[PDB]
């Protein structure tokens, strides 16, 4: 398939509350590329900290969810919706650059993920894109994901 | 429009009660249209319910009584942060509420409310929520503000 | 077919879960009719952190929660009596809430008790209606159709 | 007065979510006894690890309950309802002796804290009595705290 | 049986889940007799949100119930070594806690270091006594019984 | 003109707050050169209980955001000094991040030392670069430029 819902999204990512940021994927094409978002509401833990009297979705947390995003694309490019081989599989990040800020990312954002693969060579995995908002670019940045077996 | 620091200037409600991100229109005692993000990463979802995440109906409506409010706050004292600050809003009634269709975490929950009747702090108003322009539930509510 | 449960008992049968538990205890129960429970209100709850500041006041629709919740329990024993392994994969919809009245402010050191009676049911279709009660007074008043369903 | 409140108490005792382990209080005899009150519910974080399926409140946390109901007691005695005057102290506890649980405290309990003053000497207060459920002993122990300037 | 169990180990072992599992490793460990472990103090714990706003400090109490944690963990291995089926269907359970001193205030940054010796033991039943320290200096002292027992 | 900072000093600098404020103590610290600080790292944060369950692991863009307050820590006081006052008037944002490499997951019982060390200044645009650590061992490296803004 290509939309996936919040319930397909907890089979594939072992991420869980309150570190899983990636909430829908609305496109998906193999080996290269998805577009999947976040929706910020003030309602997140988050904002108690981050700031008092000036709620921001952290910049590294951006980041966060377009790791979640790419290591989903990854993973659903060689095994597809196989919530099983999910189990048995991680996808860690080794490296990330190019990152920029440009807008802040504030509650009523629909924070929109669009990677796609730069290349890729077995389980080494890189890829790339942006965070928009309403169309606008938020952030970008690039990054590099290992795919190894769990335990 | 007003963002949500200027809801926080209005309303009372913090987190993890504060469920109104943004207001897209107001018209002084006629109507309010407003919305909140879903999203996975809220602390409800961890029992609403586990493996299924499902946002409370109860909290639908309380998202619909706190639009409700900023119409009142402003309706009666316009923008005005200092008044704001020494009230505290109280449910009166509940009445009417159906929910059609269930909310989930990726989810716009869009607010309407028009003002059904009001006097001095009580306010009574209507409306409905809705996600991609559908109808996922409908209420009637009266809501007290005081000191 | 008992009459008093726990907590233990309560997250057996019941699918909800912290931070959306809000039944302590039941203290009384007859099958198909009605049902008598409780929860205890004690500041050291999240939800007082916004609810609010200085001044902390368990939320109407909570209370509204805590009485479908108790209405809930009543319909899944009064339907497979106490079965554990039925109920663990059972969800609980709303599907109305009318003539809810609040009439006392619930706060910290609360016993906020709840009180539902059947008021019609149809399989999984339950109506029930009563009060919420602290001390011996009506703090609420409220009537709710919930349906039970298995996880699809 | 007699019966102070969660207002009340917020006023006089500095701790706070999720520390303030004192709803209410019922009775307050000046140097001599204090009996208040924490309700126990699941809808309490603690809950979530101690111990999933098994909801048992802290023995531990009962102890704290009743530090802070004799701390309210000491304060009190000394400078009655003083909001003002609360803010710049401190009642650091020094020790705590002969504990004993007896019963198991879960959601749905009343635990009533019975404490009265064993000794005041200075700013040196030890305090002792028991914790309650339904006219139940379930715990007890003593507690020695001193009173200071907060800084 | 290892002498240093990770948090991976201890989760293995203690019924203790978040946010009341205050022990993060096991440094050393000797069968029947003692226990070295540690926790460390961060601010980014929920704990310092009450106790107290704007100077974050470990409680007191909190300090004994990772001593106790600690005991809990000795006592299990000791009794059973590394076994999780057998630990997973039991609880610990605070009989008595004496002699326990507050010396020095615990703050983020602090790395808690737990240190146990069994003073007397019987099947469940353990006794174990020690102190807190930060750095070497003690910060706390305490002795305290607790029972392994079935969660029935 | 300190070197040492602890939490309380801390806080009077950064706005952040839990759950957000991570860096716990400043050991080292050298106007407009290095500065040397640490989080310690526990299973009782909240971040654990999702990331990921039964396998604790401090989220890799945490550590590069805790390497990111400390320079921003550093920025402000090496053109202000301690000023509690004039640091609550202004705010290090992050501009952007570079050459970022895991090396070692860092867990429960850490101690996640942070090691920046400014490449370049001018105004109110930093740029650090540095290493996160835990035993003297580089756990992670990374490139931030900053800016110190007005709060308002
Ligand atoms: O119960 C109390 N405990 N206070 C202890 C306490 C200990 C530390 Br050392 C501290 O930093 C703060 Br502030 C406290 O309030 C209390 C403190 C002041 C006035 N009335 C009651
Ligand atoms: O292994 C890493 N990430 N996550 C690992 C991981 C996650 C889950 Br869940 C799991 O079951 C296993 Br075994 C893992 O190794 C990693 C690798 C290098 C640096 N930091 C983190
Ligand atoms: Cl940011
Ligand atoms: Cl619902
Ligand atoms: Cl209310
Ligand atoms: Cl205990
Ligand atoms: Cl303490
Ligand atoms: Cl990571």
């Amino acid at each position: 398939q290509s939309q996936f819902f919040i319930e397909h999204i907890l089979q594939i990512l072992p991420h869980r509350y309150p570190m899983l940021l990636v909430d829908r994927i609305t496109e998906l094409q193999a080996n290269q590329k998805i577009v999947a978002y976040k929706n910020i509401t003030f309602n997140e833990d988050v904002f108690n900290g981050h700031f008092p009297n000036k709620p921001i979705f952290p910049g590294v947390l951006i980041v966060e969810g377009m790791a979640q995003s790419g290591g989903f694309l990854a993973f659903t490019s060689l095994w597809g919706f196989d919530p099983e081989i999910a189990k048995t599989k991680i996808v860690y990040f080794m490296t990330i650059d190019k990152v920029k800020f440009r807008i802040p990312v504030t509650p009523g954002d629909r924070l929109e993920y669009h990677l796609e693969v730069l290349k890729h060579k077995g389980m080494i995995w890189q890829v790339g894109g942006t965070a928009q908002v309403d169309g606008k670019v938020v952030a970008e940045a690039e990054l590099k994901a290992m795919i190894a077996e769990r335990e």
